[PDB]
């Protein structure tokens, strides 16, 4: 079951509130053809070039950031082209992105919020229609909405009165969100 853990911050949010908030803050880092600049809006993967256990990214207007992890594989110019396909397991959100391959991994300074257990997996053959493709690239453009309809999902199959619109303690209470200090 998707397992979820949060600043003692966001307690009182609900999980759509929160990531509409958090995704509209990071942005559209605008990576769409003709505007690709490699260092300020590809992100990154562990350990790279184009495939690994993590990809990240922070925005391009400030230090918000995510971390996308499991086992993934950016297909690049490789039909189909410009897949993100794999395992995804988490997502981290938060600020102050740190690490990257040539520490042995990526980690937010300020972790608000993760997703951990999302258990998706999208074959290469589903190209751009693919789940892990849409969350991150949706988390790329600055749109939650493909994470939010997984999580809901997810929620649901725990407990159908369980949902993104519930609070991150609501959640607490039903057995599948822990608090982190702020
Ligand atoms: C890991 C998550 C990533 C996702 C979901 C993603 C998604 C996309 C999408 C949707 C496009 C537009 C394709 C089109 O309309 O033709 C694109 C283009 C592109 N991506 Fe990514 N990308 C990711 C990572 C990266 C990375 C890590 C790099 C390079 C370091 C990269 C380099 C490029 C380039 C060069 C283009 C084409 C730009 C152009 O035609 O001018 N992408 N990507
Ligand atoms: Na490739
Ligand atoms: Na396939
Ligand atoms: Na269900
Ligand atoms: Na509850």
């Amino acid at each position: 079951s998707i397992s979820i853990s949060y600043s003692t911050t966001y307690s009182g949010w609900t999980v759509a509130d929160y990531l509409a908030d958090w995704s509209a803050y990071f942005g559209d880092v605008n990576h769409a053809p003709g505007q690709v600049v490699d260092g300020s809006n590809t992100g990154g993967f562990n350990p790279g070039p184009f495939d690994g256990s993590q990809y990240a990214l922070k925005s391009t207007a400030s230090d918000a950031a995510f971390i996308a992890g499991g086992d993934l594989h950016y297909t690049l110019f490789s039909n189909p082209s410009h897949t993100l396909w794999g395992k995804l397991d988490s997502i981290a959100l938060g600020d102050t992105l740190t690490g990257g391959a040539s520490s042995g991994g990526y980690a937010l300074d300020s972790q608000e919020v993760s997703f951990s257990n999302l258990g998706l997996d999208s074959p290469i053959a589903q190209g751009r229609d693919g789940t892990v493709h849409k969350v991150v690239y949706g988390l790329m453009s600055g749109d939650s909405s493909a994470l939010q309809g997984q999580i809901d999902a997810l929620l649901k199959a725990v407990d159908p009165s369980l949902s993104i619109n519930s609070t991150f303690d609501q959640l607490a209470a039903a057995g599948v969100a822990h608090a982190t200090p702020a």
